[PDB]
């Protein structure tokens, strides 16, 4: 029983985390085969971080100025490059504990595991998910660029993200493994507009549908709706207009419980116009939209 | 920046996830040096479940009637043993990746990481709290009977739960890494009563403070209250009377952010009296109290 914010196992990446210095900046590194893959930042002082030209530093920085610890061992740069908005760093030795790896982009609204790491060894993991305006509020400090973002299918890591900088608005913002940014994002000190972030529709229903599973009903309405309408109405709260394969997504959803998916959607349309008036589905006074249908399936099986 | 619910990295705990058969029943247990701990019920079928003396039962049950199995391995049980509530299975080959342990029992109100696992292998980690009525809101399914609570100490993980069972209620119970249960619960299939949870007012104000750390502030006020009357309002909302040595804990915190630890029971007050009005405290409509105050110490760094 039960359901709550559940995040895949670390241990596949916490052997891979090393700590990057270049100089006077500390990061954290993703050391698979061998290569170490960090934020190109690292090659930035403070001053140039307002206006880098990432091209013309990367010339100034030499091998050698590439500092790469795992643990306690060092792991010689014999090979600096840049690809796009990340660095990475040709290194001696192969990593032992690379795990099967995949480096993936995902959509907005998936979810997906972060394991922070300051000085390179690892503090902690929580289930983030890829906010539809490309942000990820998530809880990184000043040691904690440098950490990825991956999601567990089967035994294959897939990396996904990793954290680049913390945006004025309070947010965070990233890129994946290869080096293209989340949003209109860029690794630069000027002011970013993260902009409007709407509420992952197919993410709240899949919520819905696991408070039936474990025994929230109270939602549940006697009336339906149909796939527009609830969109007029979720559309002016600042909803994820619903699709149709997104109702296709919450098929085995709907069926292990028994309730329609556009019957869902009209007891979202009360919870948004008529409020909740204090409750506790699954806990929570709010509506959640960090949790995939995925997700959902995957625990509450 | 930022503030979530976080949980330990599971590496260390992962390489002691071994899956114990004792004939029908599969469920997890936890490989430290030679010995495998796993919950006693295991020598339970299902219609023992509802009066079990173990005493008896393990006494029909020999050595090579558990199979003990570490992803594809297998571990000779030269020696069975009942240490209150839970089986210590002397297993021959030692586990290599057993890290620095200790076997720690925790008080009531204090959090910790919890590695489900099925089949022996990992599904997904999570920070619970054992709440005052000894219990833990999870996410528990049929095979997650054996996963551990841990917490990560530096370099020492300390075991300090085990999941048991699931109570008709809902929540779940379980027993620390020696055999003794937490709270008036038995590993029996009965009806036992879990009681009144209270609110843990220590962990709400360590809450309350790291969301002036983050930017929310609105919760603050002018006012300002006693340590008793404070708990008279407290007592009537079920909250845990605040103790004079939890403001000593809260001691930091009241430090970082400038705001007197009595001056925050105050803001509570208003918080339950004239309740939220809905707001968004680092992001809930509600009050968390799973937040110990080191948890806040460690992250709001």
């Amino acid at each position: 029983s039960g359901f709550r914010k559940m995040a895949f196992p670390s241990g596949k990446v916490e052997g891979c985390m090393v700590q990057v210095i270049c100089g006077t900046t500390t990061l954290n590194g993703l050391w698979l085969d061998d290569v170490v893959y960090c934020p190109r930042h690292v090659i930035c002082t403070s001053e140039d971080m307002f206006n880098p030209n990432y091209e013309d530093l990367l010339i100034r920085k030499s091998n050698h100025n590439f500092l790469v610890q795992a643990g306690n061992v060092q792991l010689r740069v014999i090979g600096h490059s840049m690809q796009n908005c990340v660095l990475k760093l040709k290194v001696d030795t192969a990593n032992p504990k690379t795990p099967k790896y995949k480096f993936v982009r995902i959509q907005p609204g998936q979810t997906f595991s972060v394991l922070a790491c300051y000085n390179g060894s690892p503090s902690g993991v929580y289930q983030c998910a890829m906010r539809p305006n490309f942000t990820i509020k998530g809880s990184f400090l000043n040691g904690a660029c440098g950490s990825v973002g991956f999601n567990i299918d089967y035994d294959c890591v897939s990396f996904c993200y990793m954290h680049h900088m913390v945006l004025p608005t309070g947010v965070h913002a990233g890129t994946d493994l290869e080096g293209n940014f989340y949003g209109p994002f860029v690794d630069r000190q000027t002011a970013q507009a993260a902009g409007t972030d709407t509420t992952i529709t197919v993410n709240v229903l899949a919520w819905l549908y696991a408070a039936v599973i474990n025994g929230d009903r109270w939602f549940l309405n006697r009336f339906t709706t149909t796939l527009n309408d609830f969109n007029l109405v979720a559309m002016k709260y600042n909803y994820e207009p619903l699709t149709q394969d997104h109702v296709d997504i919450l098929g085995p959803l709907s069926a292990q419980t028994g309730i329609a998916v556009l019957d869902m959607c009209a007891s979202l349309k009360e919870l948004l116009q008529n409020g909740m008036n204090g409750r506790t589905i699954l806990g929570s006074a709010l509506l959640e939209d960090e949790f995939t249908p995925f997700d959902v399936v995957r625990q509450c099986s």
